[PDB]
This record gives structure tokens, C-alpha cells and sequence, in this order.
């Protein structure tokens, strides 16, 4: 065998399987060769900062990856070394975990894939009736269904969702079980199992908090049974419970508002109450006002803590929860600096306020009509702003500087008003009084020209034109984020519920089959969805 | 016949005609069955908020 550091592992059965040399392979396999090694080479690994070919480490993996069915016919079943069809790679990996990661939603792909995959369930069946391959999870906790779920491969999830295998014997790894069929309509059961409720890591979730660079994030929830799932969920419970809790957040930000507005106006906090009215529901405003903020705070925390984002994706996705926490954290300060004897705490309690307002947008986000406004928000600002802000603060610095060295005790020979004026020449707010008794007059009026041609008529208008760009890119978009808005919201809803009760599920214990492969029958939870096709 | 709400009167003249089963249907005629029974469930009525066929 090789014992490089990049080919570690390779051996000749490797080798008679990748070339499509069935006669070697069964040579070898008789000659006594180990059909279990493991091509464990930096090559032969999951990686991204060198080309490779990851297959699962393991010459049945690479025969199924390779779609070569009767190579693995006569591993598993050949009688000189027989296969384990359940071996786990490095990293965990089954051959089904190999299966779907070298999957890529092209035709192909998605035909031999899912007829490798199905063919290998077939046979694991029939060699090893109580062996259950999918429920097997890698190093990172993944079973088949989640790795494709978390990769965004489309073609492996609507294979596995809805698959039904007309075969006896072998019914009992079916997903989709029919009950009628009539005209147009049908009626089918789906299996459901691990979708709402795994105690590991369901496919909702996984979808659902995914990192954003899953290419297909939003198609994956046009699949049936999950688009039904979520439609379901949202009539049935969740959609009160949403506009339940806008309600109350719309009477937490009227009450911090009045409570902000008639604040005291005398010196040092804290103030003394009065035996009055005022006084009384004055402190009691105050007191929601800062029980809200903790309670946003917390909130933060324990999101924080229970997704770990890293950074380079904590403004990607995450957005909002930021905004809230922001929000919090300026009350939090609010209230130190009030019991800290300082009048500064009004200027933070205004900025928490406006926020306070500003954050209720986050309810648009659901509604297929207003959800739109607050993602082209959220885009412009973290897109287009912020990377025009560079440009935009050169050109300011290097005019505001230049004008700055120019004038000699004016009004202008300052930092402050200068880069003031110029902001508001940028948005056409000028004031433009040559009136004046300096010399150099004529460079300055010619710095001024450029530095308005510059940047009211040229800069601004490009950067209107790419935010154009991102508003008539995602208006089309918006029938599937309202989906996904609403598929977060749903599982955030489930989630915490501040209740411990779970009556999450969805339609009836039903039996399926009632012949497993022993005595028992399967129980699993079956969801119920009748469907609609005009064809022929 | 179906008597439940879904599927109220439907009986085999218009499963046979469903199927695309001539022999079934001219058996059924010939043995005496209702050309002209309603099948007015709720599967089978217009609706908006419900799959059927109407
Ligand atoms: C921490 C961040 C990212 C942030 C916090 C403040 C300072 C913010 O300005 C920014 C930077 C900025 C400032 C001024 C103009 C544009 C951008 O963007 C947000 C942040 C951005 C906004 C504007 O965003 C919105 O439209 C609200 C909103 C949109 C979409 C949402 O999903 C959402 O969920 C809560 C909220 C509101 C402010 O928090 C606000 O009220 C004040 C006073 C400034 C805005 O800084
Ligand atoms: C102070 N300079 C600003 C004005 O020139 C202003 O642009 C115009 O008068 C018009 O927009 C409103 O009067």
C-alpha cells in the first residue's frame, strides 16, 4: 500500500474499483485482500484548501460512489470476505453518508445516487433485516437525512421525504405510504419521523438554522411534506400565538414611551417619589420599562449561547436578535446611569427608545406582503452601506482635510463644521455664501465644485443605483423568505413556549405496515396530506 | 353508497367510470343501477380551503 501522507491507505482492491476492473477486484476479494482498509490519505479526506476525492475511506463506499452495483453485490455478499455494510469511516461516515455528500442536484447525479442509495437500503434489508443503516450518525451527529439537509442537497431529500418502495419484504423503510387515489386527488401518509421531533437534530432545525451558504436554504422548504407541516403549524397554534406577542410588545413600547416622555426634569437621579398619581404609575412604567430590557437581554444570551455563531456570519445571519440585544444593553446602561447619579442616562435611555420602535419591523417579517420591507432593509445596510462607507469617507476625509489646510480663520477652519457641511452638500443641504474676505477665494470654490460634483452628483447616484439593484433583485424573491420567516419563527415558537408542554404532534400513532422484518409492528407518527396533479 | 360527509353518495357506477372501466359500467346498467344518483360530499362539492374533485 501507499504510506505517503497524501495517497495513506490507497491498496490494489482501491485501485481495481476506481479503474471499473471487476475480474481483479474478484481476484483479489479470493486471493484474500481486506475489503475493510481504510484510504485515510489527505487526498482521500474531506477537505477544502486542496483538491481531492473524498469517497468514505473504504472500497464499498468507493464502489457506490462510483455506481458500480455489482462490485458491491459481491462485497457484501461474496463468501472469502463479506462486506460490513454498516462500517464507519473517520469521520463517521457510512456509505450513505459517502452517498449523499457526493451528491450536487445535477440529473445525473440525482439518478444513479438515489438508485445506489436505494439499492444499498435493499440489500441491507434483505443481509441484515434488524440493521437500521439511517438512523447510524457520523462524528458530527448527522444521520443521511440530516448531512443532506444540512448541505443543501435537494435531490437526496425529495428521494427520501416521499419514498415509497412497491417490493414486499421491504416496505417497512418506506416513508410515503399511499391510501387512495382518485381523478385528480390523492391521499397519502407520510412518515414524519425526525422531522418534528429527534431529540438530536431534526431536519427543521437544520434547515432552518443553517449558516445562509446553503445553496438551496429556501427550496428545501417547498418540499411537501414540509410546506404542509409548516402550514399545519402555523394554523393551527402558532399563528395566535405570534400576534399574541406582538400585542404585548406593541403595549411594552407605548408604556416605555409614555414613561420616557414624562421623565423629570430636576438634577441628579434618582428622584424622589411623590404621594401622587403621577409619581406612582410614572415608577410603574419606569419599572415594565427596565423588566423588559432584562428580559430581552436574556434572551440574547441564551441564543447566543445555544447557536454559537462565529463571526464572519454574526451579521449575516442574526440580525435581529443583535438589534434586540443592542436594544436591551442601551436600557441596561440606561438604568446604571440613573442609579449612578448622572443625568447621561436620558441620552442613552432616547437612543434604546428609537430602537425600541425601529425593532418592531422584526413583526413585518411573516406577512408575504410586509416581510419584504425589513430584509431590504437588512440587506441595504449590511451590503451596500457598509462597503460604500469607505469610499464615501475617503473622499470626505481628503476634501475636509484639503479645505480644512486652506482657510485661515473662518468659519470653516474646523474639523467639525467642515465635515459637517460637506455631509450636508453630499445630500444637498448647502449653503454656498461666497461672501467672504479670505484670499485663495478661487481654490477654494473650485475645491468645493469638484467636491460636490464628486460626491452629490456621482458618488450618490451609483450608490442609488446598487441599492436599486438589491430592491429589484429580492422583490421577486419574496415568496419563498416569507416562507422561511415563517419556518424560524414556527421552530422558535416550539422551542421555548415557557409552558414545558411538547403536544407538538401532528395527526394520529398510526400503523403503517404492521410486519416488520420480527413480530412487531411500527407505530410512527404519520402525517396525512392529500394532493392534487391535472396530468393527463 | 358512502354514507360519511366526505364522500355521500358516491357508489360503484362512479368508481367503475373513474377507473375507465366500460365492462364494469355496462354491467352496472345492465344490473340495475342509478344513472342519476348524486354524489354530493364534501370531496366531491366546490370549496376553496379543501382539495377535491369536483
Ligand atoms: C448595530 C447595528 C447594526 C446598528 C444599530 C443602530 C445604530 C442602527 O444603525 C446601524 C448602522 C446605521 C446607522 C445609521 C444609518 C444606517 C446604518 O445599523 C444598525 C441599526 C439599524 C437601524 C435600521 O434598521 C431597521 O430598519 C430596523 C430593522 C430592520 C429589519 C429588521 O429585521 C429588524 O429587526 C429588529 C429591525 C435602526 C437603528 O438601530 C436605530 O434605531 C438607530 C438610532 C440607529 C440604527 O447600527
Ligand atoms: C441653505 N441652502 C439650502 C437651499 O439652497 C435649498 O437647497 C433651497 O433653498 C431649497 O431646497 C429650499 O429652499
Amino acid at each position: 500500500s501507499y504510506t505517503d501522507s497524501y495517497y495513506k491507505g490507497q491498496t490494489a482492491l482501491h485501485i481495481a474499483i476506481e479503474r471499473r476492473n471487476m475480474t481483479l477486484v474478484t481476484l483479489l476479494v479470493e486471493n484474500g485482500a481486506d475489503v475493510q482498509a481504510a484510504a485515510n490519505g489527505d487526498f482521500f479526506k474531506k477537505t477544502k484548501g486542496r483538491p481531492g476525492f473524498y469517497f468514505g475511506e473504504l472500497p464499498l463506499s468507493l464502489a457506490a460512489c462510483t455506481n458500480q452495483l455489482a462490485i458491491v453485490k459481491f462485497l457484501l455478499q461474496n463468501s472469502w470476505q463479506p462486506a460490513d455494510i454498516s462500517a464507519r469511516d473517520s469521520v463517521g461516515n457510512t456509505v450513505l453518508h459517502a452517498l449523499v455528500e457526493v451528491a450536487d442536484n445535477t440529473v445525473d447525479n440525482t439518478k444513479f445516487v438515489t438508485s445506489m442509495y436505494n439499492e444499498i437500503l435493499i440489500l441491507g434489508a434483505k443481509l441484515h433485516p434488524t440493521l437500521k443503516l439511517e438512523e447510524i450518525t457520523n462524528r458530527k451527529g448527522l444521520t443521511p437525512l440530516a448531512l443532506a439537509a444540512s448541505s443543501g442537497k435537494i435531490g437526496v431529500l425529495a428521494y427520501i421525504l416521499q419514498r415509497e418502495i412497491h417490493e414486499p419484504e421491504c416496505r417497512h423503510l418506506s416513508r410515503k405510504f399511499t391510501e387512495w387515489a382518485y381523478g385528480p386527488v390523492h391521499s397519502s401518509l407520510y412518515d414524519l419521523s425526525c422531522i418534528d421531533t429527534c431529540e438530536k437534530n431534526s431536519v427543521l432545525e437544520v434547515i432552518a438554522y443553517s449558516s445562509s451558504e446553503t445553496p438551496n436554504r429556501h427550496d428545501m422548504l417547498l418540499v411537501e411534506p414540509l410546506n404542509r407541516l409548516l402550514q399545519d403549524k402555523w394554523d393551527r397554534f402558532v399563528k395566535r400565538i405570534f400576534y399574541f406577542n406582538f400585542f404585548v410588545y406593541c403595549l411594552y413600547m407605548i408604556i416605555f414611551t409614555a414613561a420616557a416622555y414624562y421623565r423629570p426634569v430636576e438634577g441628579l437621579p434618582p428622584y424622589k417619589l411623590k404621594n401622587t398619581v403621577g409619581d406612582y404609575f410614572r415608577v410603574t412604567g419606569e419599572i415594565l420599562s427596565v423588566s423588559g430590557g432584562v428580559y430581552f437581554f436574556f434572551r440574547g444570551i441564551q441564543y447566543f449561547l445555544q447557536r454559537r455563531p462565529s463571526l464572519k456570519s454574526l451579521f449575516v445571519d442574526s440580525y435581529s436578535e443583535i438589534l434586540f440585544f443592542v436594544q436591551s444593553l442601551f436600557m441596561l446602561v440606561s438604568v446604571v446611569l440613573y442609579f449612578s447619579q448622572r443625568k447621561e442616562y436620558v441620552a442613552s435611555m432616547v437612543f434604546s427608545l428609537a430602537m425600541g420602535w425601529t425593532n418592531m419591523l422584526y413583526y413585518t417579517r411573516g406577512f408575504q406582503q410586509m416581510g419584504i420591507y425589513a430584509v431590504m432593509i437588512e440587506k441595504m445596510i449590511l451590503r451596500d452601506l457598509c462597503r460604500f462607507m469607505f469610499v464615501y469617507l475617503v473622499f470626505l476625509f481628503g476634501f475636509s482635510t484639503a479645505v480644512v489646510t486652506l482657510i485661515e480663520d473662518g468659519k470653516y477652519n474646523s474639523l467639525y463644521s467642515t465635515c459637517l457641511e460637506l455631509f450636508k452638500f453630499t445630500i444637498g443641504m448647502g449653503d454656498l455664501e461666497f461672501t467672504e474676505n479670505y484670499d485663495f477665494k478661487a481654490v477654494f470654490i473650485i475645491l468645493l465644485l469638484a467636491y460636490v460634483i464628486l460626491t452629490y452628483i456621482l458618488l450618490l447616484n451609483m450608490l442609488i443605483a446598487l441599492m436599486g439593484e438589491t430592491v429589484n433583485k429580492i422583490a421577486q424573491e419574496s415568496k419563498n423568505i416569507w416562507k422561511l420567516q415563517r419556518a424560524i419563527t414556527i421552530l422558535d415558537t416550539e422551542k421555548s413556549f415557557l409552558k414545558c408542554m411538547r403536544k407538538a404532534f401532528r395527526s394520529g400513532k398510526l400503523l403503517q405496515v404492521g410486519f416488520t422484518p420480527d413480530g412487531k409492528d411500527d407505530y410512527r407518527w404519520c402525517f396525512r396530506v392529500d394532493e392534487v396533479n391535472w396530468t393527463t
